[PDB]
């Protein structure tokens, strides 16, 4: 059974004590990866605590980058939030 949760919960998780976002409506937490990011720390600071699928995409990611990407779900985004934010 698929863990989800609200945008209201995910949007919590925005500062360095705990970071998460969303892409592709999976909940992604980045806490530790903040640090690792080879794009830096400050672009995800910016989009933390919510959907951040365009820019993710917008700026180009790897399929190296895809694939480490999967190691950070924790959960996926609540479906009755889903015609708010796109997947
Ligand atoms: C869990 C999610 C993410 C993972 C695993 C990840 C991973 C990576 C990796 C491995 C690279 C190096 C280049 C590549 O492989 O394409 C990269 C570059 C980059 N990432 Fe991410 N990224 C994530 C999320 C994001 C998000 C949400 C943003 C923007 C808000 C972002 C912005 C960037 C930028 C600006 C670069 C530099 C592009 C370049 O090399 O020219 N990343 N990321």
């Amino acid at each position: 059974a698929v863990k989800y949760y609200t945008l209201e919960e995910i949007q919590k998780h925005n500062n360095s004590k705990s970071t998460w976002l969303i892409l592709h409506h999976k909940v992604y937490d980045l806490t530790k990866f903040l640090e690792e990011h080879p794009g830096g720390e400050e672009v995800l600071r910016e989009q933390a605590g919510g959907d951040a699928t365009e820019n993710f995409e917008d700026v180009g990611h790897s399929t190296d980058a895809r694939e480490l990407s999967k190691t950070f779900i924790i959960g996926e985004l609540h479906p009755d939030d889903r015609s708010k934010i796109a997947k």
